């Protein structure tokens, strides 16, 4: 069920790190720029 | 603030991980935008 | 659609122009990861 | 307009950021449409 290779994985954890990082202000941004993406 | 905090970021996250792979790396490119100086 | 396409370019710079310098400053970076 | 208050260097930031969006694929200009609305109040 979870494919993603060791890289993937590691640029995701990535991801929510550089996430929660963000002041709380960016950090609501990135969350309705995520929704832009949805389908 | 703890408990709507937590729920808002595990939500984010689902929603990243839930994206197609041409989008999880636009966003990461986008978080990159934040994060630069 | 050409109508339609001026319509939506033309909306999008005004509401960019609209935006708060830091805000144009952001979405000026985030134009750059799609070039 | 003629009320236009910004200086050349930042109204030629803003052109060459609307001849960008314009060199654009449909695709990636209407997903920068999307972002765009994320920033309004």
């Amino acid at each position: 069920d979870d494919l993603r290779e060791p890289e993937e994985r590691h640029l995701d954890d990535a991801f929510f790190r550089g996430y929660k990082n963000l002041e709380p202000e960016a950090k609501a941004q990135l969350r309705k720029i995520l929704d832009t993406f949805k389908k």
